[PDB]
Parts: C-alpha cells; structure tokens; sequence
C-alpha cells in the first residue's frame, strides 16, 4: 500500500506573465513560397 503525500514541489500563487492555460495555435493550411528555377 503506497502513502501519497504533498509537502514541497511548486508554490507560485501570482504569476508575473500573461498565463493562458490553453493550447495556442492558428489553423492556416496554405502558405506562400514560389520557387521555380530550372527543372521543378
Ligand atoms: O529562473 C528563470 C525565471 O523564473 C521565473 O519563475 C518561474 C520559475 C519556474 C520554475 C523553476 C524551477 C527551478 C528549478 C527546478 O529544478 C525546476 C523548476 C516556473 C515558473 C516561473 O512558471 C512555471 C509554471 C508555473 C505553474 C504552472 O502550472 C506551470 C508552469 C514554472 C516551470 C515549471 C516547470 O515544470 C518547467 C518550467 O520550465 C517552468 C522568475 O519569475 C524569473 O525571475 C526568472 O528569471
Ligand atoms: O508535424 C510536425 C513534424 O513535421 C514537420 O512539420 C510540419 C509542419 C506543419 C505545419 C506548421 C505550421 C506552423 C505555423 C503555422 O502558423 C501553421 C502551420 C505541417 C506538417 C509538417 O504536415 C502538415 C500537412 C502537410 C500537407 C498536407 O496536405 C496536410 C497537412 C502541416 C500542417 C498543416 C495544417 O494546416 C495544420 C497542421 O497541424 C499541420 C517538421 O519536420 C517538424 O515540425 C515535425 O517533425
């Protein structure tokens, strides 16, 4: 039988940064990049 205890780890109440608890990432799809030299 394992005894679970929490005493020392991470103790930070006010964060000095914009703390967004969400996965930030825009769905773009198509990106610009025209490269046609000799044989493409
Ligand atoms: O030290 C770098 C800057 O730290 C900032 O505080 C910080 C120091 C550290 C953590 C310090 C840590 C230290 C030793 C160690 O063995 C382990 C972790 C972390 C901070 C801020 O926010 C992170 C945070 C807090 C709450 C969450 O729910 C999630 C993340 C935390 C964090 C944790 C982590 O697992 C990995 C990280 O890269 C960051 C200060 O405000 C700045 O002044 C300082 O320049
Ligand atoms: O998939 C990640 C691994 O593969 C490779 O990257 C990649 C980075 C990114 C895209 C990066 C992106 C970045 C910024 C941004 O604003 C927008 C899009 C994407 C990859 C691979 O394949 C996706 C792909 C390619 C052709 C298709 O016909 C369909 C999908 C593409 C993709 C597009 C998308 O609209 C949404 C996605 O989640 C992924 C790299 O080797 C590494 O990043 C990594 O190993």
């Amino acid at each position: 039988d394992a005894e679970f205890r929490h005493d020392s780890g991470y103790e930070v109440h006010h964060q000095k940064l914009v703390f967004f608890a969400e996965d930030v990432g825009s769905n773009k799809g198509a990106i610009i990049g025209l490269m046609v030299g000799g044989v493409v």
